[PDB]
C-alpha cells in the first residue's frame, strides 16, 4: 500500500533515503496486534481512530487526554493518516496527569496492569506498549519495565530529551526494553534527543504531525514522538510474522537503516528504524 503525501517521518521508516514523502507498508498494517499507549490517556473520539482506540485504565478522575501529549504518540502508533500500524487497535493507560505528570509509583502501577490486561484483550498477532514518558534513574522504575517485556509485551520507551546519556534516565536505561532516540527529517540526531550505549534505535522525532485533543492535529518534537514509531513498526512486523514481542527490538535493530545518521556520539548506535517494506 502507498500512502501519499504523508507525514515524513511515515515516509521514513519505508524509505533507503530521507527526503521523500510517500509511506509504503504492506496492507495487513497491524491487523490483529495491539498497542498500549501509556501515557496522558488518548482521545478515543477522534476520526483518526477510526472506532480502534479505547481507554482501558486510568488513575485520575478521568480518562480522558486533557493534555494532547497521549493523543498524538496514539496518533502515531496506528491512526489512519499519521500512524505506522494503521489497523492495530490501541489501548489507553492513563499514567500522566493533564499536566503530562506522574508519580512514578502510578507509572510501574501502570506497567504492571498492562502485564496483565493483555489477558483480557484479543491480540493474537502481539502485544506492544509504547512508554513516551520518563524521569530520572530508578531501579524500580526500570524493573516494572523489564517485567512488562518479559511477560510478553514488546517495550518502547522514549530515551529521553536531554540531550544527555540516557543512562541516568528511566525507564530509558533498562536494558531489556527497547530504547528509542530521535532524529530529524535530514537524518540528524535530534538537537534534544538522548544519547548512550542504552539506546537501541532512533525514529523520526522532530516535527512531528499526529492527531491532538479536540478532533485537532499538530506538529511536535520529542522523543515522545519517535517512541510510537517504533511501537507501530514493531506491531507491524509482529502481524507479518516477521518478528515477536521478546525479539522485535533486536530484529528492528538488525534490519535498521545503518550508517546513515549525522551527529551520533561515538558509541551510540547509528540505526533508524526502517520497515524494508518491497512494494
Ligand atoms: C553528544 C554528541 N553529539 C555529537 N555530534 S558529538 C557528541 C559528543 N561526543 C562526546 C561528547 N559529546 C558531548
Amino acid at each position: 500500500a502507498a500512502q501519499t503525501n504523508a507525514p515524513w517521518g511515515l515516509a521514513r521508516i519505508s524509505s533507503t533515503s530521507p527526503g521523500t514523502s510517500t509511506y509504503y507498508y504492506d496492507e495487513s498494517a497491524g491487523q490483529g496486534s495491539c498497542v498500549y499507549v501509556i501515557d496522558t490517556g488518548i482521545e478515543a473520539s477522534h476520526p483518526e481512530f477510526e472506532g480502534r482506540a479505547q481507554m482501558v485504565k486510568t488513575y485520575y478522575y478521568s480518562s480522558r487526554d486533557g493534555n494532547g501529549h497521549g493523543t498524538h504518540c496514539a496518533g502515531t502508533v496506528g491512526s489512519r493518516t499519521y500512524g505506522v500500524a494503521k489497523k492495530t487497535q490501541l489501548f489507553g493507560v492513563k499514567v500522566l496527569d493533564d499536566n503530562g505528570s506522574g508519580q512514578y509509583s502510578t507509572i510501574i502501577a501502570g506497567m504492571d496492569f498492562v502485564a496483565s490486561d493483555k489477558n483480557n484483550r484479543n491480540c493474537p498477532k502481539g502485544v506492544v506498549a509504547s512508554l513516551s514518558l520518563g524521569g530520572g534513574y530508578s531501579s524500580s522504575v526500570n524493573s516494572a519495565a523489564a517485567r512488562l517485556q518479559s511477560s510478553g509485551v514488546m517495550v518502547a520507551v522514549a530515551a529521553g530529551n536531554n540531550n544527555a546519556d540516557a543512562r541516568n534516565y528511566s525507564p530509558a536505561s533498562e536494558p531489556s526494553v527497547c530504547t528509542v532516540g530521535a532524529s530529524d527529517r535530514y537524518d540528524r540526531r535530534s538537537s534534544f534527543s538522548n544519547y548512550g550505549s542504552v539506546l537501541d534505535i532512533f525514529g523520526p522525532g522532530t516535527d512531528i504531525l499526529s492527531t491532538w485533543i479536540g478532533g485537532s492535529t499538530r506538529s511536535i518534537s520529542g522523543t515522545s514522538m519517535a517512541t510510537p514509531h517504533v511501537a507501530g513498526l514493531a506491531a507491524y512486523l509482529m502481524t507479518l510474522g516477521k518478528t515477536t514481542a521478546a525479539s522485535a527490538c533486536r530484529y528492528i535493530a538488525d534490519t535498521a537503516n545503518k550508517g546513515d545518521l549525522s551527529n551520533i556520539p561515538f558509541g551510540t548506535v547509528n540505526l533508524l528504524a526502517y520497515n524494508n517494506y518491497q512494494a
